[PDB]
């Protein structure tokens, strides 16, 4: 089974799959904690109610995006290692329609390398 | 085996990896239907004979590539549900190299989450 | 287990995968060899030390990107044919900060399409 974890706006709340062992978990103020190293690669849909929104590892910024219309495709694919913090804020959620807006991450592979 | 479909504008026809059961259906027209709740990785290539290609789910636009140029890399990575319809429509297919112009879908995983 | 290879700048050398058959080989000058049709993601990270960086398929340019911040994602998604040569340019090495500039790339299909 795949390693992927959905989080919604509307719940606030985190979904994973139940794949053993976990490869992610939740946290707090949805905040998600990677728990192997690997390449994921991260998706989302930001519905407004022009609003911004930012990935964040860490405290890097990963990638800010800023649309008066719906981007079907936040994200894209990185490497994380165990114990990196992922983050998505929002200039101001306000601007924002939380029923259609959620972002997630899959485990693409581990990083078993030569 | 992984699931994925690639249409070819030259011969206007769908071919689709043999995995049972399937999780799209070709459609005519050029258009794809979606079969299992699923993250879909949609990639192509558009190469002009400036051009402007829109993919597309229903009713909503996905995204709109303008390009004087090849565009190696239209698509990105999306949440479908059982039923959806995705296209790929050209603003004039004059414009565009049917040899070299083709797109396409890949299953990532299905979304039995917690 | 997956097909993934990655190349680091600071060691100027590839890793991979103990996946067999291999669907790449390693090149000299940072370059790699598809072994196998399929559906490739490509990914990467390019830190400064405005620069620019150049993914290339063969003589084909896939991608310019030019950034005066790290760029977390170059690369997309991609079908290469056995003998396809992939390659990741900079307009200056000087202006790039090695120890955290990276790319790879990871089998996501093998093309065995209708």
């Amino acid at each position: 089974k795949p390693c992927l974890a959905k989080f919604e706006l509307l719940t606030s709340k985190w979904q994973m799959t139940s794949r053993k062992p976990p490869c992610v978990n939740s946290l707090p103020e949805g905040k998600l904690k990677i728990l192997q190293d690997g390449l994921y690669l991260i998706y989302g849909q930001v519905a407004p109610s022009p609003f911004a929104v930012q990935l964040r590892k860490n405290e890097a910024m990963l990638q800010t995006l800023t649309s008066n219309s719906t981007i079907y495709d936040v994200g894209g694919t990185y490497e994380f290692h165990a114990g990196d913090i992922i983050d998505l804020i929002f200039d101001d959620e306000h601007q924002v329609l939380k029923n259609n807006t959620y972002w997630g991450i899959v485990l693409l592979a581990n990083l078993f390398i030569s």
